[PDB]
């Protein structure tokens, strides 16, 4: 589990979102893994405007922040799952690191602010859904 907090905006793996998210939904991407929700009180989550491919992330089934190197956003092939069919998932990043499908909502973070949430998995692999590319994130 976990969101980013920014300003009046929720952004949580869209897998994981909620009746009020859907029901204050601002934009979502099925191909991303990503909805944004309004929200009433603002949030304290700054979104990072770089393009760092190291950073640290939260790995809840460890309770551990892990610093890594990351791929650059790609369009990356998914296997199926409980909530997708097998299917590619665009604005990907890859890192070499441990995770599980409850990890997914784990920010992952740069000197800049927040980068990403944990979104896949597998094999000693971590992937993150990207978020610095939605710059309408930081206005109204
Ligand atoms: N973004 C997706 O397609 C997710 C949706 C939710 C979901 O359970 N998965 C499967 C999944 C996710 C993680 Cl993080 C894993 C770690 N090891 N194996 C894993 C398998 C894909
Ligand atoms: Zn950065």
């Amino acid at each position: 589990s976990g969101a980013i907090y920014v300003g009046n905006y929720r952004v949580v793996n869209r897998h994981l979102a909620t009746h009020n998210d859907w029901a204050n939904l601002v934009w979502e991407d099925s191909s991303r893994d990503l909805l944004v929700s309004s929200t009433t009180a603002q949030g304290c989550d700054t979104i990072a405007r770089c393009d760092c491919q190291t950073g640290v992330y939260y790995c809840s089934s460890r309770r551990k922040h892990y610093p890594v190197s990351f791929s650059k956003p790609s369009l990356i092939f998914v296997e199926a799952s409980e909530y997708y069919p097998a299917r590619y998932q665009s604005h990907l990043m890859l890192a070499v690191g441990h995770s599980e499908p409850g990890d997914c909502g784990g920010i992952l973070r740069c000197q800049h602010g927040v980068v990403g949430i944990v979104s896949t998995g597998g094999n000693g692999l971590v992937g993150f859904a990207d978020v610095r590319d939605l710059l309408w994130l930081d206005e109204e």
